[PDB]
């Protein structure tokens, strides 16, 4: 359980969607982060993979604001303290807004994977995962925006998948957090995109899995990494 509290881009903080404050306020502030109704600081499980909730979390609506990123620049997402128990991958996707991200129809967004990290070491099951790298970095993740993509406005869909309960059907816990970016530079790729509701299926090999046994491999879920 947790959420993205802050985003650091080009030397400033863009406050996140503080899901334990703003839903209680009813004139809440404009941010680059999508609003959600996930006030339990919880997840979307396999029962919601083909519902709109998987796209940018439960009841999500676009952020009003968009943050510019320098070409090949970094976006640092700062989480609330991630529990060690919640082992799993950290995955990052972009989807083009083709206009102002604040007015997009999330159900039409087509995402391409720009980064993925999974099982890092398995010397002591359940092992060390991307989520453990995030904890070791004091609960932050650095995303590098590719220089090869067409610039414009994009949703960044940043996600941890916790696998501590994933040996049961619908046990994997997805924690997507979306932010609005203005990608800048000289690139031209328009990578093939995947609807939010086709990223994951509740029987995928990196989703329905017992992490407590020795693992020979881990197949990071979602569509193929763009390079
Ligand atoms: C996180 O930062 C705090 C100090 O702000 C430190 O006490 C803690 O050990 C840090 N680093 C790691 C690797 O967790
Ligand atoms: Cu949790």
């Amino acid at each position: 359980h947790g959420f993205v509290q802050n985003i650091v881009i080009d030397g400033k903080n863009y406050g996140g969607y503080l899901v334990n404050q703003y839903p209680y306020m009813s004139n809440p502030p404009e941010v680059i982060a999508w609003s959600t109704t996930a006030t339990d600081l919880g997840f979307v499980d396999g029962t919601g993979y083909q519902t709109p909730d998987i796209i940018c979390h439960r009841g999500a609506k676009p952020g009003a604001l968009t943050a510019p990123v320098s070409p090949g620049g970094t976006v640092e997402l700062q989480w609330t303290p991630w529990p060690d128990s919640h082992h799993g991958p950290v995955i990052n996707y972009l989807a083009p807004c083709n206009g102002d991200c604040s007015t997009v129809d999330k159900t039409q967004l087509e995402f391409f994977k720009i980064a993925e990290s999974g099982l890092i070491n398995d010397d002591n099951p359940p092992g060390i995962w991307a989520s453990d790298n995030l904890i070791a970095a004091n609960n932050s993740w650095t995303v590098t925006i590719p220089t090869t993509i067409a610039p414009g406005n994009y949703v960044l869909r940043h996600e941890i998948i916790a696998l501590h309960s994933a040996q049961n059907q619908d046990g994997a816990q997805n924690y997507p957090q979306c932010i609005n970016l203005q990608v800048t530079g000289g690139g031209s790729d328009n990578p093939a995109g995947t609807l939010g509701t086709a990223l994951y299926h509740d029987t995928d090999p990196g989703i329905l899995i017992n992490i407590y046994q020795k693992l020979s491999s881990y197949i990071i879920p979602g569509p193929p990494l763009y390079t």
